[PDB]
């Protein structure tokens, strides 16, 4: 099974991720993206926004189950972070998420 945790910040490590709403929406129109990963508490209209343009393109959406508060912290940063993009999942497993 997939240890969350464990394969985004294996994403993160060894592939490419980028965080936020915004970044994660330009890779989500230009098809540049693998997986986008929301909080479950992304504000509605964007995460809305997120799935939209995911959909276009035939991207995965995965719901964190946790806060942005949660995912920030497992990114290691000391904000929030709402939405991410897998540019390139690296050596992880992340893209299983997908489905």
């Amino acid at each position: 099974m997939v240890d969350f945790a464990f394969e985004l910040r294996k994403a993160q490590d060894t592939g490419k991720i980028v965080m936020g709403a915004r970044k994660s929406i330009q890779y989500a129109k230009m098809g540049g993206a693998k997986l986008i990963i929301v909080a479950r508490n992304a504000r509605p209209d964007i995460k809305e926004d997120i799935e939209y343009y995911a959909r276009l393109s035939g991207i995965p959406v995965y719901e964190f189950e946790g806060t942005s508060v949660e995912l920030g912290t497992l990114l290691g940063r000391p904000h929030t972070v709402s939405a991410l993009a897998v540019v390139d999942p690296g050596e992880s497993a992340i893209l299983a998420l997908g489905g």
